[PDB]
């Protein structure tokens, strides 16, 4: 027997931002995004739990597209997951220039889903508060940038449940 | 463009509790929850949102079954709701009395999950923190004693989002 919180939801204009206790593996929508090194070769924390989720496929294509020119991020399919694509975005840049480019790449995609976890806030050691401020950051503006958008849900899945009333803090700040 | 809260979730034991704003009219759950006279002949506030989506035939049950002898509630159909069962209970009456046997129905008949408005706080004129304090209550009480339940998912549909916040802090006294 146990008693706790897992779920905090808002509604930012048009956009649905969920923060959720969870393992991202198990997420059914249609983009997922595993934080990782900056070199994609990171297999420990979240990355493992979206790679072995993945395969061995998606694996591979990472390598190939982590040795030949690309943006800060890269994509691949979502293998064994139930996601369509996978953005690997490295956890130790900056956090809400990050999740504005994921935004952009889901919207432009016509994607209407999308989960990533607490990016930064493992091994790149990253101040959690500052995380979850940053992320929130990212969707007022991409929301303030697009009054009728594809994408509709924005999940923060978190796996430590300590974060979880972090991001509630952050969320609390912008309600009315 | 608008910024608010909409949702909050906790595990109690087995079972998953919810408070979202929201009209229950739409919900598609096993049973919905009516808080209305002790005569049951009320169509105001969240009984009209029921009995309007609910149907003539759910009306005219209704004062039958009020006219003859009966429990504290009563038990109709859902009619066009998108629900099996509709239980009316009076929203003057002791609140946690009314959702301990109101769980305790929803177990007996094996259905898995209720939705319910905040009891009380319209017409009734309750006193909301109580009214929400005394909704968990019962709710820890059935999980304590449940620990294996058919009923998995509690709902309270929100419709002032002023009370949503009140909800809140009476689920987060329960937190660890
Ligand atoms: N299954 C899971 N589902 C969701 N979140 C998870 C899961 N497992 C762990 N997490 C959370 O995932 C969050 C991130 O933990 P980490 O996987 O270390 O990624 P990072 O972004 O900090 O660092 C990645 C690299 O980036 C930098 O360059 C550094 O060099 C790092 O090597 C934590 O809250 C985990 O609890
Ligand atoms: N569509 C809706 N969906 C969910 N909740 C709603 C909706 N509409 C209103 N509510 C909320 O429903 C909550 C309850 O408001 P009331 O319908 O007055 O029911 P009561 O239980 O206070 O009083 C019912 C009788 O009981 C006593 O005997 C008295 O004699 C009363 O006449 C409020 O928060 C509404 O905002």
């Amino acid at each position: 027997y146990f008693q706790s919180m897992t779920a905090y939801e808002m509604k930012i204009g048009a956009i649905t931002f969920q923060v959720a206790t969870g393992d991202i593996a198990t997420e059914q929508v249609d983009v997922i995004v595993n934080s990782t090194a900056r070199t994609f070769n990171r297999k420990s924390g979240v990355s493992r739990a979206i790679l072995e989720g993945a395969g061995q496929a998606v694996e591979s294509e990472c390598a190939v597209l982590a040795a030949q020119p690309h943006r800060d991020f890269i994509i691949t399919p979502g293998g064994c997951l139930k996601c369509k694509i996978i953005i690997h975005v490295p956890g130790g840049k900056d956090v809400r220039k990050t999740v504005t480019s994921v935004l952009e790449e889901c919207e432009q995609r016509k994607y209407t889903s999308v989960s990533l976890p607490a990016i930064g806030t493992g091994n790149a050691g990253k101040n959690p508060i500052t995380v979850a401020d940053n992320i929130i950051d990212a969707i007022v503006d991409f929301s303030s940038q697009h009054s009728t958008p594809s994408l509709k849900t924005v999940k923060v899945v978190i796996f430590q449940p300590e974060l979880l009333n972090i991001f509630y803090d952050s969320m609390k700040k912008r309600d009315l």
